[PDB]
């Protein structure tokens, strides 16, 4: 239907978190040019092509799960945090149900909201 649309890829993470960071000018200029590369290379390319009306709490923590995995606890703790202010934007732009970083107690310890499949 995006032929329809004037925009194939629109409301995408990678578009929102934009919007976002125009949004932002609350960090300082060096240290957000920081921020805001950390989020272009780890936290759009899965998300950032993906609609994140279907994102689920799995999809999210694919990146997450990626930094978690990578050796940089504080790193990923952060980016949890971008990533949670971007998803508290989401919501306000009804892209997303609710915030799967909320969401998610840690009560799985896996991508999956089961812990028996059946």
């Amino acid at each position: 239907k995006s032929v329809q649309e004037k925009r194939n890829n629109t409301r995408a993470f990678k578009t929102v978190a934009k919007s976002w960071f125009a949004t932002k000018t609350t960090w300082s200029e060096d240290y957000q040019r920081s921020v805001w590369t950390r989020l272009e290379t780890y936290l759009f390319p899965d998300i950032g092509n993906k609609d994140i009306a279907e994102l689920d709490t799995g999809d999210l923590l694919v990146p997450i799960k990626k930094i978690e995995k990578l050796g940089y606890l504080e790193i990923a703790m952060r980016v949890k945090q971008y990533a949670t202010a971007i998803m508290r934007y989401a919501v306000q732009q009804k892209m997303i149900r609710f915030n799967p970083a909320y969401d998610l107690e840690g009560a799985v310890q896996k991508l999956e909201h089961h812990h028996h499949h059946h």
